[PDB]
């Protein structure tokens, strides 16, 4: 368990993207403004609740002595930026109950803090997470391709639907089904939102890949590596579902400008893995919450380029699909 | 003809691919999964009967002392792997009774074994092919252009159109017409189901080129590397017939992805010649066996994670085409 | 002042375009002539008079003694060439009434001057800057990305429609809405239209980006350096207006060609900076006006070519559009 | 003159070509065949007579020793393999009486001759022209650009429509009007149609270009090097004429696939310039004629892959289109 927690961060750090959807997006930007740069609001509403910011630290670790590390520093960043954290999957602790590697409320006590466990974890062991972590919502993953490319994985996945009606009507907390970088489709949303589910994580393709992860691990099915949709397509493939809902997209975010594409597609909020986890690996802890600091800053000044003082004003922006988001386009 | 033999292997196998169609294709994928692993059938049915698996080892050789090792350890792989394997032509064969390189059953009792011959031999060498050789079924290779290129090739074919009629009234097992790379147009399935033929092998390009191949044996011609149509433009032109006749699909098939892609377009099942050659080129007999029964778990988690218990269910994937394939289809 | 107005000049020049939207539009031509080379009319209207040619020297500097020797070299090619002169942002001049970088007028009597200034600034200082300069037009910048970009720049923008009606009632020369570099959005030609601006100037990108500029001086936000729409695909957006407001187009015009290009949908003339100012520090003063000598003839034989003897002929001309100007017309 | 003559020579031989519009073309094959090699018709007919081979060697040299050489190594080539050779421009011989480097149907009885004069040429010089050379046909050339191009290049092009009237109305064998790689326009094919013309050579852009040549001569202008259309586009854009007027195609055709492909757009026949001229400068004349005799049976093959027993029948051939000719299509 603690030798996989950390070869995920050693190849999700070592991985090289050649494909970002969000470089196929172009939006039509406002030559002549209407709003001063202080007026513009980031708030956003998701998982019941309003938040000051749109943006969140998305699952990654806890469960070794690095993920301790990794989540002590994240807990402070988000803790001084006032933004969401979600800490990778609890089940390590579930395992080991010694493990202090997600105990990070104690000493944060503003923090806004998430969590999450795998789908194929019965409802019991998400109701003791909940219990044991207080958070203000629970992620409830969903990474198939991953387990089966896993030597250590599940094989059995007739009990996901069940085990997904059974959070639903039990966890006493806002769920939120997750995806991991493959690209949550329409049908599942589908699927979800008949449960009960009202809140999704698409986290598509373009940024980090389990794919790339379980196959250098391996050794083996590198042909796999590009599984799935791309975090634009996913989007783009959920536009029905965006009002009934709450999408929340992941999924090779970079920056500011990535969040801003989100939102212009009616995304509540957009969340960041392996570019927090990169800052985090490179600069001071006081170096990363100047430059999430820095992110709200461009946020608002990107959002007054566009003429849109709120978050919600961001989906009336025009914009232009190129290469492959165009192609798919012709065909949908 | 043995040097002849020999030379396919070699430039076979030395030709580098720079456009594969299967890279134009993406699935959607289901993030929620219904089924376990253990339940997904690769069971398929063409010429005349089910078979456990959706790939097969297509014609290659035969007829030289290289081709008689290779013959032996393909049938090794593929008796042991439980899948057909078709030998190349059987004409070094009628023309050198002597010739023991096809002999492959007798030490391998349990073999699923098919044998070819070109089409521009009269039926009753196709009769006593079939006789000599007692296979699962026949295929008759079309592969005008491979003969136009070669300096001792045929330079007459008024009479292909009757000898394919000839095969269909007269050869008692399956036939199966076989196109050797350039992939098979619409035109020649609609002239073949006239003569009563029922399953054709598209094999387009992608993997090996024979123009490829012969203008490396003659130093000329190469501006003709590139004839005809890839492997996943012959399967979408071929569309209307696929339910009338039983396309199998070959050419430039790397992985089992390349497999799955084949039957999501409803092929019944998917060949190899390049990608398992070079395997036993590389690999011992035993490691080519153990790369093959992974390829069986493999087509197994992909349908795991497209949400398909049976091959028939592939047909119901969704996807997206991008590159020369899309644009094509605008054209359709 | 002094410095910020030296390193615009010193990264202007610095940057590489890898994108140039000129490129992605082919003209059809004919090959049986009508017309001799010596009857072609180069001439165009815009901003209440005829010109005798159809480009400009658009907006740059002023304001430092580099400046003031650009200015100088600038005015001797506009005024032996009898091309409108346009300098950069007066600015400099109000807050310091010392600065002879921008009085070229006293030595170049038949020059044909515009000048500049922020749509910030209060009119006053734009009456202001009229009255000093006596220039044939005033160009009412609009930058927002820019300022925003700056650490020094303007933060609060709700003032920016308000300056602009009182501009359009007050300055007594004609006034042109200008871009500076991120193309001029319909939207935004809409309201100038409606407060009685009838000239505006597109400058999209492709050509100097300011983005690419400010991010250069203070080391941060290279992911923003793209901002904005190209020139073609700001020209071809503007279509709807080209006969109700007077566009001049300008970015990334490298040579007459790009110039023919804009004429052809529907520019009234066609503004050079970067060219310009590149030719200033490579050549010799005399050798510029050569080069822009032979620009005209270049455009009659162009224009030859296309079987047009004036301006207004151009719009005749018909075209193919590829890549992303492509893609992008297919969205419209 | 002579000088001018061998830097046409030079710079055709340096150019080095970076798109090829043929390239873009892909044809629908035939897997099963009809037709026996020996039966494959390649004759053709246009300009009043029937030929039988569908290419030719088109309009390049004469007018320098060069150029002697060159056409008597052309000349025996022509008449060797039974194919037009058509002189470059004859001008040269009417300025200068002693030049004999035209002169070699003396040695050569059996040659297919013709030979070429610039529309700017009075009829009286196209008249002593046909007079002297007693050719098979006459080409008369339109290059606007290139004159345009040239320091020494005309200047007036207000009589080029009555040159072509008085062409049309006195030159007593047929005419050909002659692009010279700019690809000859839809509007101009009209133009020409109305003055009795009924045969064009579209030559379009994609092998030599003379705005390439004639700016490799002066230094300057190459940002013009890609005027023109397409030799695809072109013929393309003909489609309407095609049966009105005889289309005859050249333009970067390189090997007999391209002409092939000109065919099945009804091309009658098919010019080949720079690709005999390097052959004649890389190989002995022996040598050249083996390739071109080498080229007729590659069009036997090609036809007989494509099920096509005459040239009229590659008219049937089924196509794809992608790229530029595709994003052109689709505009049209
Ligand atoms: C090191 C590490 C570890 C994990 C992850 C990622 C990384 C980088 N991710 C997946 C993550 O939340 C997200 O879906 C993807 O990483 C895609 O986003 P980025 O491109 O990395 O921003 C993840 N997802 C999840 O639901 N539970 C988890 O425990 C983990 N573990
Ligand atoms: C060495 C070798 C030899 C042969 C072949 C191939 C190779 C590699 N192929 C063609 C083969 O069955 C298939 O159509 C193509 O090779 C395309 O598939 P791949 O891309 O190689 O998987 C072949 N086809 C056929 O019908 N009869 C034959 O005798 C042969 N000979
Ligand atoms: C050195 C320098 C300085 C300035 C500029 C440019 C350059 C190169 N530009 C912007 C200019 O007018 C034009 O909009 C862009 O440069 C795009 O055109 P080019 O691609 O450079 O031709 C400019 N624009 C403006 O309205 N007022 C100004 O003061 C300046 N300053
Ligand atoms: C050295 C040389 C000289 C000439 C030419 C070409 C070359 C290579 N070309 C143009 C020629 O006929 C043809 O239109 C173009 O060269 C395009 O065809 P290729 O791409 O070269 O096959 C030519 N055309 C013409 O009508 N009269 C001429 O005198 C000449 N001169």
């Amino acid at each position: 368990t603690t030798n996989r927690k950390d070869e995920h961060i050693l190849y999700a750090l070592e991985q090289k993207s050649s494909y970002n959807s969000f470089d196929e997006v172009e939006l039509i930007h406002s030559s002549l403004p209407l709003y001063n740069l202080d007026e513009i609001d980031l708030s956003t509403e998701f998982a019941g609740r309003k938040w000051d910011f749109p943006f969140y630290i998305n699952a990654m670790t806890g469960g070794s002595n690095k993920g301790r590390e990794i989540n002590q520093k994240l807990a402070q960043v988000a803790e001084s930026c006032g933004i969401l954290f979600v800490t990778g999957s609890y089940s390590a602790a579930l395992k080991n109950p010694t493990d202090d590697s997600f105990s990070v409320k104690s000493s944060h006590p503003n923090l806004l803090l998430g969590t999450n466990i795998g789908l194929d974890k019965p409802v019991e062991l998400g109701l003791q997470t909940v219990e044991e972590m207080n958070p203000v919502l629970l992620q409830v993953h969903v990474n198939v391709m991953q387990e089966l490319l896993m030597p250590e994985g599940e094989r059995k996945f007739r009990s996901w639907q069940s085990h997904l009606a059974d959070y639903s009507k039990q966890i006493p907390v806002p769920i939120v089904l997750k995806e991991v970088g493959f690209g949550m489709d329409a049908k599942t949303i589908e699927r979800a939102y008949e449960f009960g589910v009202r809140t999704v994580d698409l986290s598509g393709r373009g940024g980090t890949s389990f794919a790339y992860i379980e196959n250098r691990r391996s050794g083996q099915r590198d042909y796999l590596n590009q599984w799935g949709q791309s975090t634009m397509q996913a989007l783009l493939n959920a536009q029905e579902w965006k009002d009934k809902v709450e999408l929340l997209v992941s999924g090779g975010v970079r920056n500011p400008l990535d969040m801003i594409k989100c939102l212009v597609f009616g995304a509540k909020a957009v969340g960041l893995s392996r570019t927090v986890l990169e800052l985090v690996e490179t600069y001071t802890v006081e170096e990363v919450i100047g430059i999430v600091q820095g992110w709200k800053a461009d946020l608002r000044l990107i959002m007054c380029s566009l003429n849109c003082a709120t978050i919600a004003d961001l989906q009336k922006v025009d914009y232009l699909l190129y290469g492959k988001l165009k192609e798919a386009k012709d065909q949908m």
